[PDB]
């Protein structure tokens, strides 16, 4: 089972809206932070700290959680460096997995309500 992570719903998006994050073919047993992220430049992200989460993957390398995202928050970088305002509404944001050392699959985009 390759590493891998779903979130749903992923589209139509408000701020506030509970979405499941779940992951699979994760490392057995190690804790991952689930949050939400924003490539705030090239090659720079930011996440969300606010209304992020945790979870420890089973002895089957499968986690599963929920997440409150948000269309805009305040941004801050992988060391908690404060960065700025962060639109999704614009920005690409996603949500993702990531353990204490950064290691983890790939984050899944989100996208907000346009009404
Ligand atoms: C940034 C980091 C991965 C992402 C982590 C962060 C700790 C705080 C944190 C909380 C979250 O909600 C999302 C992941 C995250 C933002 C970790 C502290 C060290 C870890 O990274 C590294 O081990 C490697 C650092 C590097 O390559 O310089
Ligand atoms: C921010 C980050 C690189 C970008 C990651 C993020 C975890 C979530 C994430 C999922 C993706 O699929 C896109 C990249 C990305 C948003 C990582 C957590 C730690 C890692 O960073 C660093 O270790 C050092 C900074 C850097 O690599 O530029």
């Amino acid at each position: 089972a390759a590493p891998t992570a779903t979130v749903t719903p992923s589209s139509g998006l408000s701020d506030g809206t509970v979405v499941k994050v779940a992951g699979a073919g994760l490392q057995a047993g190690t804790a991952y932070w689930v949050a939400q992220w924003a490539r705030v430049d090239t090659g720079v992200w930011a996440y969300n700290p606010a209304d992020n989460s945790s979870v420890t993957a089973d002895a089957n390398g499968s986690a599963s959680t929920s997440l409150t995202v948000r269309r805009s928050f305040e941004g801050f970088l992988f060391d908690g460096t404060r960065w700025g305002t962060v639109d999704c509404t614009t920005a690409a944001c996603q949500v993702g997995l990531s353990d204490a050392a950064g290691n983890g699959p790939e984050g899944v985009a989100i996208s907000f309500n346009h009404h």
